[PDB]
């Protein structure tokens, strides 16, 4: 679940999720931390669907994470959730949210990535303010975009891909 951070690419994200055999909407996120922090996972918030591996609860400097998730079975839903980084040392929390939703006639992907204060854990409120660009969130990225911002002193730069086998890369940096 922890790589170094230069050996991500893309081909290992979209090997990840085309080995999600079964269900017809999916993801593979690598996010890199750039930083020197080790970074303390929060949880994981499932608006939608479910994930078949646990997410690393440390990141440590110059690795990425490989994180997978899926929607249920049988169910009229996609995988869309939220995860939560705290970033040791900086009173800060990092969120990454996703969207990849059942019903392509209503909805499109989307993707976000927001630094707030303080220890915060992801939940329902979280992730529709991340969703919804309420609550002092930024307002969610589109797929086939190269997003560079910069929030509480980091730098964000990512890209989501536009189908129901997505896959996002994040990366985070010091500013």
């Amino acid at each position: 679940a922890i790589i170094p951070a230069a050996e991500l690419s893309i081909k290992t994200l979209q090997n990840i999720v085309e080995g999600i055999t079964g269900v017809d909407r999916k993801i593979a996120i690598g996010f890199k931390n750039l930083t020197d922090y080790t970074l303390e996972n929060l949880g994981v918030y499932f608006n939608s669907g479910s994930s078949d591996r646990s997410i690393a609860y440390k990141i440590n400097a110059q690795e990425a994470l490989l994180f997978s998730a899926r929607k249920s079975d049988h169910t009229a839903r996609g995988t869309v959730g939220t995860f939560s980084y705290y970033i040791q040392d900086e009173d800060k929390t990092v969120h990454v949210m996703w969207s990849v939703p059942f019903d392509y006639n209503l909805y499109s992907n989307w993707w976000n990535i927001a630094v707030v204060d303080g220890r915060q854990p992801p939940d329902s409120n979280v992730h529709d303010n991340l969703y919804n660009g309420s609550g002092g969130m930024p307002y969610p990225n589109k797929p086939d975009q190269y997003i560079n911002n910069e929030q509480k002193g980091f730098h964000l730069f990512g890209s989501m891909t536009n189908n129901g086998q997505a896959t996002i890369e994040v990366e985070l940096k010091k500013a």
